[PDB]
Order: structure tokens, then C-alpha cells, then sequence
């Protein structure tokens, strides 16, 4: 076993899916849909085969990643923007700490809606265009199976079409690039939450703790705590921890996420009788979480400086 040493966990059974090029509302559809939903009621969590041309693109991220990670620490901690907070985030013989770039939405300084100076929307800060543009081409075939995902639960749970599909249209879909050192809880604000691993293996999760096995040629799909909002507990947020191993380990966490102007809702059939009247603005949600994880970062001082916070009140932030 690839487990992490003094970690005590049980060894996931996961089933393994291969999503459709194109959700089209078969019965192919609707059978996957509901075996899907199944798989995340009883284990919480299930894999996905990867497209051999899917792995390409895996490849060539992962090459970016060490490639990055293999840069001074002086060089790597100026990657951050005042106005975004994607970029380099550190934890502290060779290395010792755990080391995340964060790849947000990136806009120029130029995008209308960077120039109004909403909070968290800015440039991302690329070391070089060799890392931007793999790690740009993986996050785009990342985001056509988050979407194929997303069809899949409508088609399973029987929902109107375009009922979650039309929340990421524009959404404010990131991407988490993680590295964890040798050894010598927490949650997913989220819709969709798809990670892939190497060979060395950490990934811990909590069925509704159990090892998640590195299994080559498949990313690994868990909901996050907006899906059990919206559905009534029926897909639950399945919590994940990772521990450090024996050898350095390179993982991806890919967050498929509603429009940062887009309010989401409970689905009215999913709960009995009548649904709750609260309603959840993920712009809000969205930088209520980052200020609260990266207090001491400079892009928090720059909103409560500048107050950006009185931009998230503005219908123009709340209507897309």
C-alpha cells in the first residue's frame, strides 16, 4: 500500500466511470446519471477514466508543476497580484513545506470588470508562458468534464435541463496546484471538486476516514458543500485530508464553480414541502473564504484598504 506511515484508514472501493463526450439525454445518460448518484450517496466519492488525450494534457501539467517547483524560493514567492489571489502561497536539505499555486480566473488590466476593481478579479501571475499555457489547456479540458458532470446529476435527479449547467456559464472555475513534502479535515467550497494524483498517494476522505488509492489513468470527483445545498443533503460535502508520505507528492484539486455573480438556490423538488427561503451569492461565499484562509496576503489588505467589500452589495455583482 501507498499509505501515508502512522495514518489509520480503510481502503476505498470506488467505481469507475468513462463520461460521454457529449450529454445528450439518452438512456445511456440517465442510467450513468443514477449509478453516479448512487456511487457519491454510498462511498461519497468515485473516479472517472481520463481520455488518452485528457492524459497528454495531465502529463504536460504535471511537467509545469515540477518545473515550477523546482524554481528559487525567492523566484517563486513573487508570484503573487494585489488584485487576484491566485499565484504562490508557501508553508515556511532540500525542501520542507507544503507549496500551492492557486490559478484563478485570468483577466487583463484591462477587462471591464477588473478596471472596476471588483474584489478577487485580476491578472494571474505566470512565472513564464511555458507554464501558462499547459496548465491553461488542462483547466479547459477540466472544465468540459466538470460541465458533462454537472448534465449527469440533472439527467440522474431527474432536474429541469440547465438547471445547474446555467450557474457555470462564466463560472469561476480554479484550479489548486499542491505539492507536499516527505515526512521526514477540511472542506470544499464547491460545486464539483476533481482531483488527480501521482503515484505516491495521501488523498484521505470521509464516506457519508478511507484511503483513496492512486489508481493510474483516472481523476477522482467528489461533491462540495453548495452541491449539499442545493440538493438537501442528498449529495453530501465528503471532507478530505491529506498526509504527508515517505517521498514528495504532486496532486491537482480542480474546482468547477457557478459565476462569481451568480446567486445559487435550493432545488425546489429535492426538498419536502417548501424550500428554505435562503439563497447563497457564491461572490460572497467566494471571498468571505479566501480573506478569512489568507489573512496576512496582500491581496486581502488591498480590499479592506481600498474597501472593495461595498462592491459585492451592487446588483451589477449579483446578475448574470
Amino acid at each position: 500500500s501507498t499509505m501515508p506511515p502512522n495514518y489509520v484508514a480503510r481502503v476505498g472501493q470506488l467505481k469507475t466511470f468513462t463520461l460521454p463526450e457529449t450529454a445528450t439525454g439518452s438512456p445511456s445518460d440517465v442510467e450513468l446519471g443514477k449509478a453516479m448518484i448512487n456511487a457519491w450517496r454510498e462511498d461519497g466519492i468515485l473516479q472517472v477514466s481520463m481520455s488518452p488525450r485528457q492524459q497528454a494534457l495531465f502529463e504536460n501539467a504535471s511537467a509545469a508543476s515540477k518545473r515550477f517547483f523546482a524554481m528559487p524560493p525567492n523566484q517563486k514567492a513573487a508570484c503573487v497580484d494585489t488584485q487576484s489571489y491566485a499565484g504562490y502561497i508557501a508553508s515556511g536539505g532540500i525542501a520542507d513545506y507544503s507549496e500551492i499555486f492557486t490559478v484563478t480566473k485570468d483577466l487583463p488590466l484591462d477587462e471591464p470588470r477588473v478596471e472596476a476593481k471588483w474584489p478577487c478579479h485580476g491578472p494571474c501571475p505566470w512565472p513564464d508562458v511555458d507554464m501558462r499555457t499547459p496548465i491553461q489547456q488542462y483547466m479547459d479540458s477540466l472544465g468540459k468534464s466538470g460541465e458533462t458532470l454537472l448534465q449527469m446529476i440533472e439527467y440522474g435527479l431527474s432536474l429541469h435541463p440547465d438547471t445547474l449547467t446555467s450557474l457555470t456559464k462564466d463560472g469561476w472555475h480554479h484550479l489548486r496546484i499542491l505539492r507536499f513534502p516527505q515526512n521526514n479535515s477540511h472542506t470544499d467550497y464547491g460545486l464539483l471538486v476533481i482531483a488527480a494524483q501521482d503515484e505516491v498517494g495521501g488523498l484521505f476522505i470521509r464516506p457519508p476516514w478511507v484511503y483513496v488509492p492512486p489508481v493510474p489513468g483516472v481523476f477522482t470527483v467528489f461533491p462540495g458543500d453548495i452541491m449539499q445545498f442545493m440538493t438537501n443533503s442528498y449529495l453530501p460535502s465528503t471532507p478530505h485530508k491529506v498526509g504527508l508520505n515517505t517521498r514528495e507528492r504532486f496532486a491537482f484539486a480542480y474546482f468547477h464553480e457557478p459565476s462569481f455573480q451568480a446567486v445559487v438556490s435550493p432545488v425546489a423538488k429535492l426538498y419536502d414541502g417548501q424550500p428554505p427561503v435562503e439563497k447563497i451569492h457564491y461572490g460572497t461565499h467566494f471571498t468571505n473564504m479566501f480573506m478569512r484562509n489568507y489573512p496576512d496576503r496582500i491581496t486581502t489588505e488591498r480590499i479592506i484598504k481600498e474597501d472593495r467589500l461595498q462592491l459585492l452589495d451592487r446588483p451589477e455583482l449579483r446578475t448574470q
